[PDB]
């Protein structure tokens, strides 16, 4: 399939174990990437202060298009100090590894794959 339906646990950054994927652009893309078919990767929300309490680079879910079954459709798009590798439409949040923190919310997403 091209699109998965996925729930994206939706975390407080303060909870946050593991702030991001990896060190390199490629390597946060893939380990999301992985995590989100273990279904080990979670969803912070951006607001003033989040972004400077996580590692870079990001990897952002941005909304490609305007919502089939409640489940909106995303990408990936990674980020490292100011320039994006990709081009889409709002950012969803910031995606980080999942360890078993407890979520205040669920995203419903189809991604991309
Ligand atoms: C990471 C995809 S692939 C995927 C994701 C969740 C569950 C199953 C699969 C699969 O490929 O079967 C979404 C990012 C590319």
């Amino acid at each position: 399939k091209t699109h998965v339906q996925l729930s994206l646990p939706v975390l407080q950054v303060r909870d946050v174990l593991v702030r991001g994927f990896g060190d390199s652009v490629e390597e946060v893309l893939s380990e999301a990437r992985q995590h989100l078919k273990d279904g080990t990767c979670g969803l912070v929300e951006v607001e003033k202060g989040v972004l400077p309490q996580l590692e870079q680079p990001y990897v952002f879910i941005k909304r490609s298009d305007a919502a089939p079954h409640g489940h909106v459709m995303v990408e990936l798009v990674a980020e490292l100090e100011g320039i994006q590798y990709g081009r889409s439409g709002e950012t969803l949040g910031v995606l980080v590894p999942h360890v078993g923190e407890i979520p205040v919310a669920y995203r419903k997403v189809l991604l991309r794959k």
